[PDB]
């Protein structure tokens, strides 16, 4: 298991990782996480990990892009001193672009977005254990749905910098587009990005698997 | 302009009808009529046409398929005497098929659609003066994206029972279809089925042509 | 049609304008522009024109007078940069005449109405591609009711200012009194003022007609 | 003071009189008979009559028309056995013809309200000490404004039913009519109908000169 | 009567006065003016004279003493330019020695209530047209009742203070004293002090009273 | 201690006894008994008797008189099977004489006090093992004071019936007098009947001196 | 996976079941199943197996003991048709026993909770594919603390009944007891009984490990 | 009895203290003091000893520890001037280790504790009549269960504490103790920690016995 004893290992995100966590602090074990996948991932570590006495904090923010994670990472993510950081962004950044076409200065375009991600990486990284990024995710099957086309590309970013930079790396969109072999988007989030329990098991356990949790534990 | 002095008109549906209204009765100037495509249909024959003294009542019900309207039918259309009746149902008869794949019960397939469909007009169609069909639709430009594609068998169906029934008839799915050459769906509904107050213009607007509303009456 | 592609559109007014939008962006298409006139616009607008790209803001404020619009322009108007701004106001300066008789500092006299309107229309003239002033309105019918009397000579004032200073004029009393030809005012409006969907249409299409609007584009 | 010690005093009405009164019983010193001109004239009755242990119950109730009074008669009127009746009626069955112009079956024309006014009058003289008839009213100026013309209209049958039966009456419009020589509507009610404290001080007062108050006795 | 027309008359005191007034402005005709004897006041002034075109302004604060006027003086008095200024105060600077008897800097003992006093009606004197001031009361018949004891010592400073300096002066408790030679206290205050309509309506005539109102007028 | 290990003790009355119990039941040790004497009576039974196992419960309801006990007595007294049965009414009896002293039907009058409050005793005293009668009581130190003296009357017919049929006695008002040597009424209960928690102390306290509770046991 | 395609699995139980569940169907993939285990199972089938189609439903009542679900057992279980069924009970059955030890009404002892529980599955056993027996649990490591002696009777017992009635078997107590080797109950339940996240993971984890869930299939 | 007339007696502590007190100032008869033991205290000074005229002050704070209660400690009760202080603190400093035993930062170990709870009594004492040092507690009988092993330790420093500085001293801990005797922990606190109206008394009795009060005052 890649996250050790004792680490603190912080979220950040938009309302995927959010999910109504306690603001500003998102620390402790009886509802501060909020109840998605970051809760999930806890309590799964808690129940098969129980020893490794992991301290975890969600900072996600319903709303955001990569823009305003830059806006509040000194006070968010660097003066929490956390061990290990993940980070999840880019929904917005490409929804706004197709929610509200003709309201500009809200999106983040793909040049904004891997400069700004590709700098809280290089600045995070030699402060902190470790780093997990996830890719961005649009709960559509097929790829050449616009917005689903835009977000993948999204992810293709996400990726190089967890290639340049040498971070863990969770790509959420191959871990739906497995289940959108069943099922049809409206199955797991009638808006294509805030899904069901289901679905935010699916993120938790493609973030469990890239840190090398196990189910049960050999032995 | 179809409808008469004096007359009443009576629209049926789901959530898209409905939008609130006021119930039982669904009728009324100050709110009753909900806060969509009804209430704007209203709205503007006041503005355009106040002379007319037309009555409507709203009988949208959120979550209907076409086997609720059946179940409701004597008391809510029959009994209230309508010199009109518009119809809008299907989109729930096919959402459920896609986001509760396996609650079979929910589900109302073409075939059962089409009979119980052409059975509410046909017990409809003499008692009143007129029927207005409006197909359900799906706010998706994609043919082939698999409720698109189901949602058009659906008002190939509700065309079909126009042409054969004498009834008016609106393509819901043709007037979204337009807008959607340059808007993507989000921009209109997350959900692809409750939209925006656009939206809910394009349904209006799409009626009231239907029904020979002149925006600036040469009368 | 007067307004172009990509340009931005401010309304500004009083509760008529305002209607409940989001406080204090007033900005977007899900419920910040208000449940009125200026959303049934913006709706009307993308229903027929959807690559027209227009962002549009609602900066309505209920109770306002124009002295109130002034002390707020700078951060309201001005600093949003719009290319068209939409004034309606004087029915507060006027109402308060006649609801708070002996509170003579809410009331907002001709004197001042006139030169506040003025000077706000002649800063902003030169900063924008253009500026619509809509008449404010007393929905009664009777020209000797002294409110509906004051308020004409209120939108007289407007449409010299609109002549002074050369901008789009839109009488909403004229679209008014049409209706009322049939219409006893408590049928749109208990108050006189506030009305339902159907005065917000009214308002909506007096505005349009001005703008060059066609309900069905020609082609 | 036409009230005698240890009578009984029962106010029937629209939402003039109800002024959200206690349901169903309408009854007590400290808020259940709401907070209009009810709740004012026993508040008078007892700062300057408290020996006379009058007996008030309020048994309005908003949006009735005289054919809903008629309805509820036998339970909240002559099921209470009072010693006097206060009626006003009239307001709601002349509005709806002017708010709901084609909602016929809200409106209560002239002759049945006549009818119907005397038919209550008739039934209820014969067990009490007696009745008072209080006029609707419109408090608007202009009598020739289409809403004040009819509401003068009922006025006038009212005038007729109290002088043919021998029944007190207070002309609550002529109260209203000295008062209008100096404010405009708006300054005691918006919608022309439910008014300010002020309002209801009118109405309190010209119920309390038809029974005979003195405002500091002689005895 | 001794207010005369434009001018502006302001109410201050404890929640007698307050009864929910509008904070902090207290001025208007539809509710800001609270829902007791000021409103009454203002009521009747309205329904009686309504010519006169007064302004009314309730400044009152649920829980003062005197102490607290004082700390507010400037800007809720002062600061409003009123032509005439309505105290009652002292109920609290009483009860609290009553209720709270062991927490003594809650107490406004007869040395600093009549010091304050004082100094506050010989300060406001000369800006202002006029001063009434009221006494405070406990609605309580026996006189040897320790707290109605105290209550009428502190009225006997009132007085003292409205004859040292020429100000009109009502005497709330004789008022009350009249009814309660029929009425137990409870019949119109469980508390002593709160009463109900009827109460507020023996403060609002005894006020109408000292400035020379007239419930019809002479001629 | 007069109650016995496995007994079940019921308390009846009105709002003092009330204090919010859960309804209907009023049974358990998380706060259905409400937040008053009943209470602190179950609070110090268990906290110095933990092993006695006693079951509490509160049939108090709020407004009641001894008429009222009467209408419920089989189903919330007989019906439980209590083995002590403390019953503490007569408070509103009285107090509706005072506040409400023309609505005769809700006062109950000593006569009928008596005879229906031994009818209860005499019903219930050859089911139970005991009876405690509690006496009414007003915090008021004026024997003369009208309600303090109506109300010792109805104590000392307590009193009479205790000693008549052999039931267990608490006088609460001999109680409050003596703490009333001290303290204005007001700093108990500004109503003169529902108290601070020290008033529901002093009731508790007076309730368990009767049953013989020790507050260190010599066992 | 012993569940297979397009079955039906119906979880009953307590509040631990329950977790907020929609009444009555407790049925749907949105928040129909509440918010803890069973919601967990669902996901995590979903999320691994979207292939099978399960429906599940969620018949988990607050408060419940053994003796509760017999009550309701024809209508929600039997009457649902359901190919597995899922109990946990018992922990209240215990628990009142030790919060409310003089409540017995309130308590299930080992006796009669066996043969009701055997009833349940006695019955059930020839209608249905499978059951599921879990355990219930106390969140407790010391087996001689008197209420986790208790509970490890009851739990005995479920899994005799198992054996016997050759039922799959869920020892929750043994998960929660290697998870106690590190944490003190607290950081798991305050009340050693409603668990956070993480012991409703527990107890997910340990059901799906029953039914034969792969983290990750070799399918 | 050590406490004396006119002498203001100031509580401190966590939840347990605080009972929903009102904030910030804490103090008075009718809520202000919480609904818990420091209630109950007052209650029952009042209810026995009337004359004595103390002032009590309830600074409770959810949450704290004794880091919170040092934080704190000018505001809240040095300059309050309190001539008594009665300390409750340690169980949040204790829990915390239990119930998010790898958030040490929320931790107080017992280094902390004793170095700060010493300085505040320190500093305390020359500025006040008397302190009272009541023990934190953990309503659990088995004096190995972890918690109540490290808080019967924090104990143990409080009475240290309470020698080395002279202070009075109440061991809750043993008072629970003699309860636990015959109860089960969750028949006075769910969670060991917030008990019921019992568990208050217990510590109300517990404070009350080490101050001298006695039940029934001799004479």
């Amino acid at each position: 298991m890649k996250i050790g004893s004792g680490e603190k290992l912080l979220f950040i995100g938009d309302a995927i990782t959010d999910c109504g966590r306690a603001r500003p602090e998102g620390e402790g074990s009886f509802g501060a996480l909020g109840t998605g996948y970051v809760a999930y991932v806890v309590g799964l570590l808690q129940a098969v990990y129980p020893e490794l006495g992991i301290r975890v904090v969600n900072k996600g923010i319903s709303g955001n892009t990569v823009r305003d994670l830059k806006a509040r990472w000194e006070e968010d993510v660097i003066a929490q001193k956390p061990d290990w950081v993940s980070i999840m962004i880019g929904i917005n950044d490409v929804w706004r672009q197709y929610d509200l076409p003709f309201m500009k200065e809200k999106h983040v375009y793909l040049d904004e977005y891997e400069a700004t991600l590709r700098s809280l990486v290089l600045e995070t990284k030699p402060l902190v254990k470790g780093i997990i990024l996830m890719t961005p995710f649009y709960i559509e099957g097929n790829e050449q749905d616009p917005m689903r086309r835009t977000m993948d590309q999204y992810g293709r970013v996400v990726k190089q910098i967890a290639e340049e930079t040498n971070s863990l790396f969770v790509d959420t969109q191959a871990a739906f587009n497995e289940v959108l072999k069943t099922l049809y988007p409206a199955a797991l989030a009638w808006d294509r990005v805030h899904p069901s329990v289901a679905g935010h098991m699916i993120l938790a356990r493609a973030f469990l698997r890239e840190i090398g949790f196990e189910w049960v534990r050999s032995r």
